[PDB]
């Protein structure tokens, strides 16, 4: 059926999409300093590349025929001015990702398609633990940067 | 030196765009049951990956100022029918990353950017290498389709 | 010939940026920064390696050297606090850029291949420290403007 | 003596000589994207001037004086079009150096002379083994060369 | 150009005539019982064939089609008569050879060509090097030669 | 109090000055080939760069403020033009810088500078020690030079 179809192919878009603004968020702490949450940023964009890739594998096996979409420029960093506002895209973004996968996964089960869900089941559990992480490093960043140079103090420990 | 700013900013589209192309031939491979041939142009995906990140860490470290474009869909997937066509636009695709790693230099030269050259002179020889072997794997695959199913022979012996 | 003078001023040039970080390492010394003067002593020791490789490919190629006076740093006198102290470091490294890359114009010039291959990795390295010591005065800067947090960070 | 002295010397000029003729194949070979008869090549050029550089060694060692003369420049290149041809240039260059092997051990036995005799052993062998290899390479050249692409599927594998 | 090309093709030329003059110096010093001079330009005749294996590589990657010519029988060796005339022959190859590399880099540098002076660069170094131990052991060795048997001792390695 | 504290500065001052005055010895030795010499005086300078350092980092330590001076030309090695006349003046040297501890050490006594004194003593014996190898080292040199050619055969052996 074409919905699952076209779901299964916005989803590899979507971890793409996520690769690049990831990256773009190391690209601007990097410019500015801050290289471990810079170092963070370049890693998960290299995770959200292997999630992409995991499901260009998955349909191949499947038979889901991918096209690959343009992968749009990250625009958020345009307006980041301070390490708040990066983590919060970064939420934002993850945020998104889980809503695409929860998306995903209702067209499976109403194609009683349980090798996809099953197929599913790791990256659901993976953005619940994603979210967490990232609403903790920004609720620290944004206690600590109610300090000046508290932050930096602890981009250099921490990352 | 606007110029050169905008080359070192394009280089890196030009790099994860590359990655996305040998990412779209490995999909075409799979689809049809090369895996060794898909396997190979994934391989090459995570590498032109690798010298896009190259790029940006060095504009980094070098205060120019990086922009990530968007990364276009890639379209000769549309129209491969055998390996031999994919393998041609993977050529075609390493020619065009060595023009424009080459056009990158020249901008250099012009300006003297003698730390721009250094960093470049590894990518240069790279690409000679990168031509090289697609090259004689093309002419290979160009060979052994000569007769039917002798290439799938050596996707195996791959 | 411009090219030689050049050279043999490349020598000395990294002896006095050999003393100037012996100056900031001094200074930091002097004033409980021991993690920060640990750091110039080391960078010390590398701008006279960076001067030995000059004076020894010099040999090599028959490239008269002769050592001039290496200058009294200056700065010192003037430095009050760490961010004084890195950014004259910044300036000294962005001035010995500017420097190698004068020599490598001038090597261009009189089509020295050979010189320009030898700089190509001082080239590299220079972007490098210039890179490392914008980021280390960033934190500097942006630490010092709470009394004592600096502090927590040199230790 | 005398016709000795300037077999032994010739002898030298025909080894390097077969070491650039080795040479010119491997450049062939790769030039047409055989890399592994093009390594194997390469590998035999290093070893005929091995063979070269032990006359000289053992010349020097008897007194026998060396001039060391032109190496000419390989032509069979020109006329080759195909693995075939390659291989075919290449056992007749082996077949020539074991003549030239057999002439000087002929003037070495007429003059007495037993230590060039026993020195030439082991290389008269090692043409033996030579010509069989490179007969047996091009017999299975020609074999195979017989199907398209088939050839190239076994530059691969062997 | 024709001229980067014809230039490149001479090169290996250039690497493998040096090879040979190496070993022409090796055999001048092993007939004179010059043994570790003998096996120090013997290990130098194998390098200069690694050179010239190199462009030839170099050469066939990069699609500059090589013709191998003739490599030229050793000049020198006919009027040496002491190692102090075959260090200062080796001295002049090398010299010569380094030219010959500047030449080429020249030619890619006016056809912009990137990676030939990429390619290149190692061998300008490795020429700076090998020029400077050469001219050392020759002002070693003519230091020596003043005292007769004397230099025998720089050859004991 | 004052004159000790000059002093103690500029102690620092006469090992750079030392230091560079080996790295000239070593620069001569290498534009005229006696490599084995010129090892040896890169060695002594790294060394006496390390003296100064211990100078420092003890001055740091007991609040002896340290103003580093400009570190003097040398100016020898316009004159030098055998290995006995480098030799003799790197033997000048290090009796200049033992003189110069010792001055050093009588005002720490004047003072009743303990730890001053204490801190110098190992200074003094390696100054024993250096002058010692260095009179060793020019007593070979000027006998060997004697014979043309004999001194070369030295610096490659050692
Ligand atoms: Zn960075
Ligand atoms: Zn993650
Ligand atoms: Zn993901
Ligand atoms: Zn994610
Ligand atoms: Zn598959
Ligand atoms: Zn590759
Ligand atoms: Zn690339
Ligand atoms: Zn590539
Ligand atoms: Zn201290
Ligand atoms: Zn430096
Ligand atoms: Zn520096
Ligand atoms: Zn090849
Ligand atoms: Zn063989
Ligand atoms: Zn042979
Ligand atoms: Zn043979
Ligand atoms: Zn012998
Ligand atoms: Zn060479
Ligand atoms: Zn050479
Ligand atoms: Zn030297
Ligand atoms: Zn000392
Ligand atoms: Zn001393």
């Amino acid at each position: 059926s074409e919905e699952l179809l076209d779901l299964f192919n916005r989803q590899v878009t979507q971890e793409f999409t996520a690769s690049q603004v990831y990256l773009s968020a190391s690209i601007w702490f990097d410019q500015n300093d801050w290289e471990g949450m810079a170092a963070y940023m370049l890693a998960e964009s290299a995770e959200e590349r292997e999630h992409g890739l995991g499901f260009v594998d998955f349909a191949n096996k499947r038979n889901i025929p991918i096209e690959l979409q343009a992968v749009p420029a990250p625009v958020s960093c345009a307006e980041w001015s301070s390490p708040e506002d990066v983590w919060q895209s970064i939420l934002e973004l993850e945020q998104a990702n889980t809503r695409s996968l929860l998306n995903l996964a209702e067209a499976a089960s109403t194609c009683h398609d349980f090798a996809v869900m099953a197929f599913l089941n790791p990256f659901h559990l993976q953005q619940v633990n994603e979210e967490d992480k990232i609403g903790s490093i920004l609720a620290k960043v944004t206690d600590e940067n109610r300090t000046p140079g508290l932050l930096r103090s602890l981009d250099v420990v921490s990352f």
